[PDB]
């Protein structure tokens, strides 16, 4: 990982200073950690300047992805969310969290809802009826209209996540 | 592990010069040494200011979560425990133990106090009546309450482990 | 490991003259517990020294190794046991101090051991341990022997009872 | 396997035509399966003469080590069990409960009825079944089979006679 | 395996009362052999059995096991040494028949036994075989204690000496 | 393994009925006593009638090597051992170790006495001088001839064994 | 491996009837001891009749490889060779070892005579001559021409081998 | 490994200032390597202070072990060995090797000559390497080590005091 | 790796300091550009001043081996080569290779020139050969002798391999 | 790896404007090698470069990634050869500028391509193996039957049968 200088940082440490925070890859419970770590720091340095989270995540283990979830909705801080290559499974709901009217993709970006796939039945469908309602809640959709569409396996491109309401715009430059 | 400035921290060193402790992932006796060295490291600066404990657990060995456990009762601190993501086995006993009026979870977490199925049988027993007897202490439901409820392979919400007295609080904001 | 204030906590620890024994103990934990002991004695002959002990057991020659120097050192040693003290652990405990050999309320104590040389080393192993453990319970051989054979855990007052430790703490005295 | 002829037979297909039933090394679901379709077998070809059981086996899966106590308890025949080897945990349960008068063992043999090491409460009812089990057949009470059995050893033939475990140590036929 | 004039070679091994011990011994070694011996026995309880040892040795109670047979028989036992008898291997050479026991000139044995249970377990096994050593070669515990300590082998003709064997064979006699 | 009408057998049977034993490949424990059982067995047929050692082997456990030559040596019946391929280490012994004027090689095997590069040195010693005596007996060369000889890492061609005394007969037809 | 029938034979042991012995896949001592004690039964069954040896063989270790050649030499019968697919190392030399007149290929195999690649280098040589002695001997080339040959890394198609004198023959049909 | 001031000093820097060179766990050549390095390194900053090597090691590569052995031969410091835990094979030939009067062990130690388990003339020749090594050091003839080594066993310190591979057993300073 | 004290270094930068390299194990490719790019800095320092190579080593890959000897003989610098624990097969090659009269080893040491057991059988002879040449060279044996002493699987103590030509000097404490 | 003085030794290598293509050739190697090539050239553009080589060989595309890079930068660029310089390492050798190809006394030089790649289709293995037959034609200054002929033989050269053929320029003992 490169080094850069005005103050020495490495790169990605040089993104926390800009204020934005990454999600890439799979999310556990020890991405979910420094993520956290990240937003109340961040929080700390500023109440009021947005935080940028950059998504590209093919999803991951729920309670760690509900773990980031509850704290973008915990700190006072608007959140800009920002899709590249794609967000699937807990990566769309965490893009879908950002606050409204900043919540963007890259144009040839991929989003998904659809979950993929130790617990009983009855605990796998009560996390699964909480994804439908955080869904619902901030895409403006109907609990039924969710459901309806995580069960289709199917990506859908930035354009239709705009319109379905994951996300607020699509991009091509600044 | 980012770098954060104030003066330069990588950020886990950041969260405990603000008297942070965090305990994710499975206990075992490695996590409870450097979570005690923490706690004890806390009171030195300050037997009177309270700390934080951040949990994201599903549970671990039993024996070193009862040192952690054993620790935070003999430090003279107030102590918050906070449940995001999930409080699960000996991570749900260190939530309940925390200074009462200050357990809290985040709104999405999910709760368990079932223990998950090399030493004789009397001893498991032994350490499960342990179990019970802290468990009835920091919630005051009596001791058979306690041993029907642990028998449910479950999770409960938060809302649910407040009313089980678990924890006092559940928040969504500051 | 985070970093305090410059030090990694357990360089800190050290500053505090605690001394930790989590985990397996062989023959490098004995060479790192010994170190420290050595460096502790240097800096003052005469000044306490604090072994956290948190462990199921291990070599028994490493074990014996981190005995004779705690032994060996002028200077008086608190043990405490947080988790468990299980085989050679809690031969460690019961070797600190007289008087200043603590557990938490929650933890477990063993002397059984757990099921390479000829079975006459075993046992001469073996007795040495049970020599050991009668110096300092204050126990017979014959009491320290029978004990060894229950595959059991016993409580802190019960370890407390028997003479392995002298005090069992809830909070600060 | 060798072959023995007389009809060609591998050598523990004739040890079955001599009503003998071998149970060799540890004991799982498998092992069990053939052992009870074993004495039922013999059952149907007599319900009186006697079945050997012959038992060389450090133990194994508790519950099919009771699916196999059942199935003996419960065929008409009486049952000699033979212990060479060892007769150790489950091994040992099975041993005790052949029929009374007929259990033996070879001199050299070593017999432990201490056993090794799903929730909590489930480990203990299993524990129970086995205190049971062992003072129905050795006539202790259950205070002293629980005693013996936190014990981690093993006992010769004749202290395993004097227990009541078994009833006969031989040397020759 | 090749195949005989039916027979494969082993059973035609059998067919001659012959027992083969290659290689270490385990309990299923033991079951075998212990199966090869009654079998034997029942076809004729006199003629002699000839027991073939080339063996480094292997787990003590399956030896034990095999032992416990050899003296239970009616049979008188002739015991080969071919290649090697080392641990429970010369035991179980060591305890044919007296006068019938044998080496091939170039073979190697061992009295000396090489490096889960407790201490006191492992130290009951070890004088078992002492008093099994000193009873087939006439030494008395303490000759067999001091060789035992010896990690060396024994050439046919001091085995010989020693009481492990009656005759070192060059051609049939 | 193919099968032979004559009255059906696998080929390897059919060898034995020819009073041919094959000993191909290392020397272990299970190749010694499958050996010396049929060995046994062609004595036991007849006590007169020659048998033919068939050895294509790199070497291999020195005890079982020893067993199959104390063997050789025990039945009455002559011993011819030919050499296809290799013979080397104890091959080389078992093949030195036939009925003199009875010891065979085809054109291009390839024979070595060297020995190769758990038990006490002086146990190591010991077995490598039963081994010296023996090849100084079947090739009627001296001790210390027969002592350097093995030093060299080598190899030699069959009618330089034949020369050394290892073997009789190079023959290329019948 | 299918059956066959008339009396019943395994399709190979059928094979083994019409006196053909398959040489397929890597040449090692296994393979090597189950072709020899085939060319010697069926020599045994008749000292005149042919043989066919069947060859599509990458190769092999060269002692087992010399071992088949040294049999085939030994044997009376007249031995004919068959390439299919291909024949390198040492089964182009078991290839061009068949008796002269009677060596044949079929049209698409590969014939490579380059050798590929614990012994010391003074042996690894040896055996390098004794494979450029039997090339030369069965081609009739030079000794110089077989050792420029075999230093190129090259496979020669069934026309190039008959006209360097590996193979007399080569197919299409009966 | 933690930290210690004074100057920031991890732990076992912290003793090679004291002039203490630690030998724990096998040796190999790169064990060695760093031994002979840190000698080294010692002598040329005093040829005449002493140099204090700590074993805890159950042997190794015995090529190795020479390594070190001529180097503290080589250097013209006084060299104090000190056993802790065990010295075994190679161990405890470099435990011998100190200067005379200058080697010691804590009390609960175990001390083994018996060496564990290339041509068989090399192993002869290295083997007498170490007959004449240890030969020197304890100032028993040749056959007395001879015999001795091929007892498989340990000694206590005070045995191995009386035959001369230490001076002295501690028990504190 | 332990420190040693201005300045502080670990105890291997320290060795390099007093002009020392160590062949320490088994030589590949990555030891052998280890110990060149010592051997070429040192003589960047100074040209003239001595360089000491310790070796204990069981051999290795002979084409680094002799990568490690070239640079020997290309550099000004006398070299004096010390053998502890063994020097074996491509180590006793480069032993064999120090300036004349500076070669030596400890008292306890072996010495083998005996070679261990994808290329051409004609490249490993003249690989082979190249060492016989290296050897008879530097030991002043002729080649037939090297070629049999190399046959045979044995170890050298030091005053053998002294009076074969390998080392000049046995040595048992300082001067 | 050592500190001389702070400097680990190989960076002090590349204060000499000395490259190392040890080992086995891939794209991280030739990543590396490239990088140092043009920081090398950024320094100045008219000092020489020296490429240190003692290499098996590698992936194809890789070495003429290095080639290539070579052949862009405007500097002199002297190669030497120790241990041995094999596939796309005697490639790399024989790219250095005229006059500056250099090999010590005991190494081994082999233009032979082993029997290295993602797999592909035939048609581009054959384009690739006419890439180096041409590279090698216009530094060897042979004709490209005569680089056909001799790459078909599996075997290494000398030094100075490398130098008659035109990969190396010069064989040296000592400067
Ligand atoms: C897992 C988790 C979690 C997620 C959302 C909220 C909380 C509640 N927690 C509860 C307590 C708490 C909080 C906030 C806080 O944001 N800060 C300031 C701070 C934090 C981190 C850094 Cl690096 C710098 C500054 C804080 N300083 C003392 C306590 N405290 C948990
Ligand atoms: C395992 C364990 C364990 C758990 C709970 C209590 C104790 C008792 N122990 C008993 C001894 C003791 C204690 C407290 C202490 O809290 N501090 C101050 C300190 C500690 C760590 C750090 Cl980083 C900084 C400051 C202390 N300084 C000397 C001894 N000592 C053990
Ligand atoms: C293995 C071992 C071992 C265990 C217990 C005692 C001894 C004897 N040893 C014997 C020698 C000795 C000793 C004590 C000593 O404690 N110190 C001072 C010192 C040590 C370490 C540190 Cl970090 C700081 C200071 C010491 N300085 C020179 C010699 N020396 C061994
Ligand atoms: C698992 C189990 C099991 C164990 C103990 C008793 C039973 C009850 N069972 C109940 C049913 C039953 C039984 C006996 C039986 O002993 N025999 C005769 C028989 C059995 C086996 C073989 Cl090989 C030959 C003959 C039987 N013939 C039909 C049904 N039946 C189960
Ligand atoms: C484990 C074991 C064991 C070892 C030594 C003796 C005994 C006692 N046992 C005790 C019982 C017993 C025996 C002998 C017996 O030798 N035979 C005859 C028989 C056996 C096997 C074969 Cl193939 C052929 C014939 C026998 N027939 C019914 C009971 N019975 C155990
Ligand atoms: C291991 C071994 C061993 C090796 C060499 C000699 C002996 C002595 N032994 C001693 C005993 C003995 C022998 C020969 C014997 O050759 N035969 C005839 C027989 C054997 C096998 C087969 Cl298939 C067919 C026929 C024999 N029949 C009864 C006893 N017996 C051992
Ligand atoms: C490895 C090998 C080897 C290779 C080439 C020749 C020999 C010499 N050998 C030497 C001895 C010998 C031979 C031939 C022989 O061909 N036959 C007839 C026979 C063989 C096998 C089968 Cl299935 C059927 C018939 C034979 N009958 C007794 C001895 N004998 C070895
Ligand atoms: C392997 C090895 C080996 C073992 C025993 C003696 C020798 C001879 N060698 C011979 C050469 C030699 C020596 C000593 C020496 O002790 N020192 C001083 C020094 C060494 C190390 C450190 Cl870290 C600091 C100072 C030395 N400085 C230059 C040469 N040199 C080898
Ligand atoms: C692989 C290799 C190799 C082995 C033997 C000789 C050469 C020739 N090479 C030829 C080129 C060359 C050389 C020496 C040189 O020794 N130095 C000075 C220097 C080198 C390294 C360090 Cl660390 C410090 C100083 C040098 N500076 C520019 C070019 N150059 C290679
Ligand atoms: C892969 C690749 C590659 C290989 C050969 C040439 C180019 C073209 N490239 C084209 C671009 C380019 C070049 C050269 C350049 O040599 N330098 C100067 C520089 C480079 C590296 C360092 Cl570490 C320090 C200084 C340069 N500075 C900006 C752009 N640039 C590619």
């Amino acid at each position: 990982i490169p080094i850069v200088v005005e103050r020495a940082y490495d790169i990605y440490s040089r993104l926390l200073r800009e204020r934005i925070v990454c999600v890439m890859g799979p999310i556990d419970d020890s991405v979910a950690s420094l993520v956290i770590a990240q937003l109340l720091f961040l929080q700390s340095e500023s109440n009021k300047k947005p935080i940028h989270m950059y998504i590209n995540s093919p999803g991951g283990v729920v309670t760690a992805g509900l773990a980031i979830y509850d704290t973008m909705q915990y700190i006072l801080n608007p959140i800009c969310t920002w899709c590249v290559g794609q967000a699937a499974s807990m990566g769309s709901l965490l893009l879908a969290a950002g606050t409204p009217g900043m919540r963007h993709s890259l144009p040839n970006s991929r989003i998904m809802i659809h979950q993929p796939s130790a617990i009983q039945a009855e605990e796998i469908m009560k996390l699964k009826k909480q994804l439908y309602n955080i869904y619902a809640k901030h895409t403006k959709q109907s609990l039924q209209v969710i459901e309806s569409a995580m069960e289709r396996d199917r990506y859908m491109s930035p354009m239709e996540a705009q319109e379905f309401g994951i996300l607020d715009k699509v991009l091509v430059h600044p």
